DNA sequence: GCCAAGGGGATTACTCCCTAG
DNA sequence: CTAGGGAGTAATCCCCTTGGC
């Protein structure tokens, strides 16, 4: 491994180093598709030091990630590779005016002597800032949860498809998503003169280009998922909303409209119109009922928790509860600035005392490591099982050491069960086009 | 002057059904 | 007669104008 590393890579990820060094000098590109938390972070770093360590490429080395992984990989590159200047390019427009100073566009490869060496970049800035991003050539591009990527219609696509650089890697832990144009997408970004636009031709095409271990292999060590499938009925007040709007359906089947209006009754008919009694703002929602009875009894079990919702206006009636209870909270949403979830992140991080983390399931859902949780909730089931996968794999990491239990409430005879099983379904196909070897 | 708010808008996600190849 | 792309909607996040101390 290369000696700017502080902490040792593990064997399988040195077998990854290695696969990534072969994609360099064999002068093609890869996805490092490892399931989640098994480090694709510190094989990916791993590169960028190797290209420095070996063949003196200080960079420039662009990473581009979710904005809640921001701070995440400005850590954890700070940990695990110090001599790497990272440039934390966000900010206002008017901060980010101020660190286009260190660019320097003279050298086309940094030397250790440079502003800076591995740029570290939101989805985001590539786009609203990409006129200044193509005037730049890279030395290595990696792309953190490169489903980000997916469309090829999406403008973050179509401009860091048109970034001038050598090489370049997609991180994922589910690459497949919802269809083969969308895989596609993946590997045209990687390798666009190969992929320019059956099961058994695929695992033998992608296998150059795409590296896959999962953790029932190589991270035995932390237990499986406990999932918990937790049905509760539509109450008195839900199901009277619910059938006045199925009602509708005598004249439709506006059903895009209704199926996210039956969303809303089912989390809490509040959301659909407000009442007023706290005790009947619990038992007038089923899934909320069967809730309080869950984390009464997560409390004295001191099972800290992760709360995900599909929806905002509902973590704000769940904090009134939550207020109306004792519980004390933390929240994180795609509201909350940069710096805010950094410190609410490293607080619920830090100190026990906290006992649920309102937690949104895409703003909260990847690239952040919360191993001192042990439970994870579902309030909201979600279309894709790749996100409610990302997100109950914030948990379950290489630094857990409790057994982790994921729960789910669905409210049983209403569409969170068609969501939930038309979810489901797809991961059968997403493992079916998995069925080679991703060694 | 300095911080706050939020509010607006463009991008992205994913189902459902129209309409044309 | 199938598929493509438009309609709906809500989360996400940058910009920026208004308001207060
Ligand atoms: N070789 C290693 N030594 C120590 N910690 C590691 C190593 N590899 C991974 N980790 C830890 O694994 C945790 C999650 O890994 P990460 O790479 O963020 O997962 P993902 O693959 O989703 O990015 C991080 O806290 C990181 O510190
Ligand atoms: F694949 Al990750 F955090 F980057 F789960
Ligand atoms: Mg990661």
């Amino acid at each position: 491994q290369p000696k700017l590393l502080n902490c040792q890579l593990k064997e399988y990820q040195l077998k990854g180093l290695n696969w990534l060094v072969n994609l360099y000098e064999q002068g093609i590109n890869g996805i490092l598709a490892d399931e989640m938390g098994l480090g694709k972070t510190v094989q990916s770093i791993s590169v960028m030091a190797y290209l420095a360590e070996r063949y003196d490429i200080w960079g420039p080395f662009l990473v581009v990630a979710p904005a809640s992984t921001l701070h995440n990989w400005q850590q954890e590159v700070s940990k695990f590779v110090p001599d790497f200047k990272v440039l934390p390019y966000w900010g206002t427009a008017a901060d980010r005016k101020v660190l286009r100073k260190f660019w320097d566009r003279k050298h086309t490869t940094y030397k250790k002597d440079s502003p800076f060496h591995v740029m570290i970049t939101s989805y985001q800035l590539v786009v609203s800032d990409v006129a200044y991003f193509q005037k730049m050539k890279w030395q290595y591009m990696i792309l953190d949860e490169a489903q980000a990527i997916k469309s090829s219609q999406s403008s973050r696509w179509k401009c860091l498809l048109g970034f001038h650089c050598r090489n370049r890697l997609l991180l994922t832990g589910t690459p497949i998503q919802n269809n083969m144009q969308e895989l596609w997408a993946l590997l045209h970004f990687i390798m666009p003169s190969l992929f320019d636009s059956q099961l058994k031709r695929l695992h033998m095409i992608l296998k150059p280009f795409m590296l896959r271990r999962v953790k029932k292999h190589v991270q035995k060590e932390l237990g499986d998922k406990i999932e918990i499938d937790v049905f509760c009925e539509l109450s008195y007040r839900q199901r009277a909303m619910y059938q006045s709007l199925r009602n509708q359906i005598s004249i439709m089947d506006t059903l895009m409209n209704l199926v996210m209006q039956f969303r809303k009754v089912c989390n809490h008919p509040d959301l659909f119109e407000r009442a007023p009694s706290m005790a009947r703002f619990v038992t007038d929602s089923g899934k909320l009922a069967k809730l309080d009875e869950l984390l009464r009894e997560l409390k004295e079990g001191g099972h800290r928790v992760l709360l995900y919702f599909q929806m905002t206006r509902m973590i704000d009636l769940m904090e009134e509860y939550l207020t109306y209870r004792n519980y004390k909270y933390c929240r994180l949403d795609g509201s909350t600035k940069l710096e805010d979830r950094r410190d609410t992140v490293a607080d619920f991080q830090t100190r026990p005392e906290i006992f649920i983390f309102l937690l949104s399931t895409r703003a909260g859902g990847l690239g952040i490591n919360l191993t001192t949780a042990d439970t994870v909730i579902f309030y909201d089931s979600d279309w894709n099982p790749t996100i409610d996968s990302q997100a109950m794999d914030r948990a379950h990491r290489l630094g857990q050491t409790k057994q982790v239990t994921v729960y789910r409430l669905i409210t049983r005879g209403t569409i969170e069960e068609r969501i939930r099983k038309r979810a489901l379904q797809k991961e059968e196909v997403q493992r079916v086009v998995i069925t080679g070897t991703g060694s």
